[PDB]
């Protein structure tokens, strides 16, 4: 698996590729890795495809009423707190996942959430087995001062990397931009598949 | 075992073999691992027996209880939703299978749910031991533009494939058809034999 | 891996794909797997590289010292006994391989050699990885009346395939074809790639 | 350890970092881990650092014999075929190293070889904990139209990026270039601290 | 990682680096070990970072509880007495940290807490894989008679050797100087990097 | 145990103490750890005290009967590399020993050797349980521009500090100075006495 | 860590040292290990410091209690038994210490209590790692007939000598003297030291 | 076990008791431990009774065809250095002992050797499971200014504390004193039953 | 530990010595093992110390209370069975002891109890590592027949023997005599060493 | 298993019982453990029976050899040391024995030698399962001025009593006597059943 998530001044973009396997077999070519969580929040999943789908949804549900009790979003450092807690309290019987969350609320947010509970704020994060190519591509490339659209090419191309690299990784890469303008969009296939054409690249 | 299911424009087909096995022993040489759980809803069982059979079980009343009480049934999603969510739950002592929930909706749909509660959506999908060569027979010869009569030949001929490299696969295959003017409709054996003949195949 | 050998009237194809990898890792997208190493005769290999590379060489070497000794060629299943010898003899500090030795003596020959040196002839056979997406492939489409353009087809087919489902198999299909009257001829890579094109498929 | 080498036109450079590590405790902060072997041939190490010296040692005095005795440099193809030999032999007991060797014969060549002797000739090549970043640089950024002066700052970033994600990894870059014209040329410290500075990297 | 906590007459002097590491994998350069948890009293955390964040959140929240209902600060002995007790009492499923904490009540008071909840009170105290390189520091560096400026140098000096020979340990060195004057105040980042720059060191 | 030696100008300086345990039981007060091996010469000790016994007398021997068959002194690069070859040789079946050699050619040299026979050059270098202290006060405090006078101080430092924490180290320090102008010269006691009550220090 | 208790005709001294180390490192030089637990009773401890302490908060609050309820203080052989149910009901999830309780009701008392609740009385006793030792001294020089001034010389004798034979005892002695006219008294420091130097001893 | 070696201004004593264990099985109340193994040389041993007694017979016989050979007795530190590479050199099947040797060459030594063959001189030393007790007397009372009876009264009192606290020690002390004067003299055991009676200690 | 029951015609002798080990540590040399538990019951104990001496208490208290509620002793069979049941009620959880219980109600009685609750009367019965020794003496010399003067000699002889070779046996026996006519008594120790002195045996 | 040897003034006797078990089966009522191994020498085998049949060949062998080589016999304590010597040399893949010799030179002597040749004398020993009830008889009953029919009296006794209590003893006496005047004399079955009977003893 590859996920990343990285801010920009006013904007959070995160992306993934799709590919589940078991071991070397590659079951599915088009899984999903990349949630809309909440109005300007999103979440990627790396791990245990059961467990970080039962987050999702608990997620997905738990931000919903919290917005409805508190006519509020949840702030987003309150999203990885919250996870926090959750994945701490069982860390003996744990959660098999590593998670991103990405959003804007005052500021735009990445942060990194281990499978005991463990959260770090970040300018940029990447997880799953293709993580360190993409940590590569981002050291050598990424500048707080880029545009979205140079942003959404930089994932594009970071996550392209890591396919070449990580057997584990591969299929349509997926991004969505966050901004308190649009909220969590996810970006048409076309226009993702435009610009690995425009960026000179494969899959 | 083999399972299979496919989506083709407005319809799903699902296959299954039915050789039972002890480890090398066969013990039985018509099991069933294909059943309609709901008016356009099928289900395969990979895995062990016991715990597939108690799931089948589960399911058909589940499916039965929340038709009566919603008025409609429950869409193929949240089918697979509901077995994501039983199974992950008790993915520490867990039912040992690999499922295959199939079905139309508002469009046709195949899921495949591991032990852990990990459910993936996907055009077509194969469990069991003898996946491997379904697999390969699919991504030579299927299209989505087949035809319900080319799609059924195209399972048929996966599943023989399957059973002549696949010792823990054996016996008749079973044809289910899915689509909205039909329901699920279980290919009669005289059919299938009929068509296990035209193709030049074998039993 | 992945690697394939089909016998035919009067032919021999052998193929393989390029990917070696260390566990997910893809350290190198273009590996070589199939060697002539006489002069009808070829061999691919799969598993540990070292151990596969290294009984290239000593086969390379051997069947040249046979052939000036014997003034003719080492019979097809005389190498795949030598080998057998040879792998049995070290079976508990073993080449960690899998071999298809393929080759023309009086009649086209397959051979399929595992790391104890047990060898099973076969009309065709395939190795690695990849080897069950293969075998599904070649139940559902291989023929003995194949022509060699068709069987070539086949292999492309089989291989690529392979690779759409087995995250180990990767990179460049190499074909040889091997015939009384035109020997070991390894396809030009715009021949195979002319025929990914024309057959639907892609790399 | 990270370490990297990459074929040009006419030319391989090859380069690594210098930390020593026991652990987490950074004994040493320069280490020597790129050596010259042959008048036209580099080699880098990583891994077990006493295995690796010793056979630094044995390729340097290898490589002077046969040189002597043949009168012409050994090609790069046969000192990894050498090495390959040797390791395997000893696969058991082994030399728990990844090795790069680069050169020129009749043209460049860069070989990873790896601690069962299996070795893969590559455009590029990258070892060391610290060589997944290096491939997201590279995947991303390589190109073969690369003068000798952009393959140099190439691997000064790959390598920079490298240590700003593998604590395994630190210190002083060493960069060699090879060509026919000027030989096996190591580059001057300030040279290379000119170049850090130009590209607007650290250490 | 690297915590430090120094008492000096009238003060208390707590600081920290901020890398996160998975095995040698570098994460996160910017992560927060150091903590305001009272009016007068900070903490460190070393160990698994979900655990320690917890009680992070734990003690922020208890010692706020207990300054309203008591109307004065918990004792700073008093705080390392409650974290012994929940430390202890769950020892066999423990919390798997190594705390310091300090802070000013009528006097000066670092303690260092273990994961079995035993705590000591020292004059200084250092944790984390980077700490036997602080207290070679300490042990020839420091002086009871140290004014507060003298005391933010020396824990300067001490995380700062520890971050050249830890590779566990890196990035920007936080520091809060505790007095009964001033409260608790974090240094600002800027006067840090000045001390750096005149006591002539890197990283 | 701590054993430490450094470089300076024209000067090799080498330091241990002298306490031998088994687990936590003080058997000797006194062992020795620093020993002549030539006549521009040092070695120390840690590790397996039989092991490294016998190396000293392998190593005294070897070095004497190399100056009388060369009429010249072993080259402290030649040293290591001879120690280097002997420990790797063996690795499966080890000497479990640290080494640090250090003297005098033309330059000053220390190397730290390793129980596979690792050899990295340094300009300083500790081993022992003690080490991590003594890498502190080094990295805090010493100076390439130092006079012998300073060196010796600042070994006596380190020394001290490793004792004060690190319990498998303790007793009298031993020093030596190696000079080409006086050859290898071991301190007398009360020499260090004298400097160990002028710096301020304990045992 | 070392302790002891002795009984003389109208007196209990109880001694420690005060080392707190993990594995070789001393951590702290500080700690304590010898308490008051009523008007005429002592507890001494040795192993995991956080069983320990929370043992000595225990046993302090239940016989503050139980002098409240009976208007007499706790018999010292009730102190010893309570403290052997409480270890004893869970011995199989134990407070992983050694305890001594000494102390005075109509007689002097030495109890010495084991992680299982094994309660013996003795004239005397030592517990921790250095306790070999202190048995040596006891046994060659322990009488009967002492006075307070020579039994506290002599466990400052006893705990001395294991000083220099146990590394993970050290630091300063804490010695404390029980009777009935003065109750509790724990000995000033300068006493001690007054007493180290008049022996002829050290630290 | 017990043994002690101690040197004084012109001599040495040496000292065990007898007593042979299998666990808690008193198997032989009077072994002997105390060997004379030149003329003015002694030996105690301690640990696997098979072994040691081989080492006792090789030592007799090699020092008698030393001092025949070279016409002088080896001295005491070359009798330790052999005994060191012997054991040394088996070490991964070793002699399961500990030895003491003791002698007057030009002057008195004792040294301690263990099983791995590391040898370490000191003025006394003890060894066995009686040991600890020992050192905590001799810590306490040996002085280096002791005439030979009360050096000897010294190792009686030292053995008879062992014997009381170590339930693997036990039986008639065993006393020899060396000097070059009078040579090896074993006491005579009325001699030591009357000094075990004046000093008013048991059997 | 060495205990001892016999019965005679109206009376119960039972017998232990004192010791109390840590393997080979003698940590006290006077235990109690040997306790009244009713008017004319006593109990002695073997095993893990904290357990039986929570049974003793748990035994003198129900004995108590059974003796007030029925206003007669517990049989001793009765007592027995107590055990029994109590001990197999936790055979998974034991206490891990061996017991003797003796007294007379109608007739004399020793029953002998494990840590799974089997419980067996005997006419004699021994527990303990000193048993087998003790069962040595009492199969020659025990007599029916025997005169309660004659029976306290035999089991002083036997614990005796115990003491000369069970090393985990020692100090002083102690000796409880049952009748009828005069209740338990407990023999003065006196009455004890002026049978040692004339039966010729030691201690 | 029982064996015993024991001393008088001019003679030694040894006897056994003749049990074989494989655990609680017995397998053979009437082996032999008992054996002349030379004119005045003896020796009994206890341990693994074909291990111990072995020895008694070779030491028959060996012994008969000496005599004719030497004129004389071995001395008992010689043929101690031959068998110390072979069991040492072996004791990695050992003769898992217990030996007693017995014998007279100038003098009655009893030697003990363990399975790893480590070897004492003794006035008495006893090996086997049914040892330490020997041991008990013999502590209590055994004389130094016993005549011979004493004597054999006491290791029937003894046997007997073993033969009570330890069931891998069983079956007929075997008793041999041993002295100057009558050499080895092993007693007639029918002598020593009347004094079995005379003793009031059983079997």
């Amino acid at each position: 698996t590859t996920t990343v998530g990285i801010t920009l001044k006013d904007a959070v973009i995160m992306a993934t590729e799709r590919r589940v396997t078991m071991e070397n077999f590659i079951m599915h070519k088009n899984g999903k890795k990349l949630f809309q969580i909440d109005t300007y929040t999103g979440m990627t999943i790396a791990g245990l495809v059961g467990d970080a789908q039962v987050l999702v949804r608990y997620m997905k549900a738990e931000l919903e009423l919290y917005r409805l009790q508190r006519r509020v979003n949840m702030p987003i450092e309150a999203v990885a707190t919250l996870l926090s807690n959750m994945l701490n309290q069982v860390k003996y019987m744990p959660y098999m996942v590593q998670l991103l969350v990405g959003g804007i609320d005052t500021a735009p947010h990445v942060f990194s959430i281990d499978a005991a509970g463990g959260s770090v704020e970040d300018i940029y994060a990447s997880t799953g087995s293709g993580s360190p190519f993409v940590y590569g591509v981002l050291e050598s490339q990424y500048s707080e001062k880029m545009t979205v659209d140079e942003g959404v090419d930089l994932v594009i191309r970071a996550i392209s990397a890591a396919k070449q690299r990580d057997s584990a990784s591969g299929g349509m890469i997926d991004v969505a931009v966050i901004t308190r303008k649009d909220g969590y969009v996810q970006l048409p296939t076309d226009q993702i598949e435009s610009r690995i054409r425009k960026l000179g690249l494969i899959l």
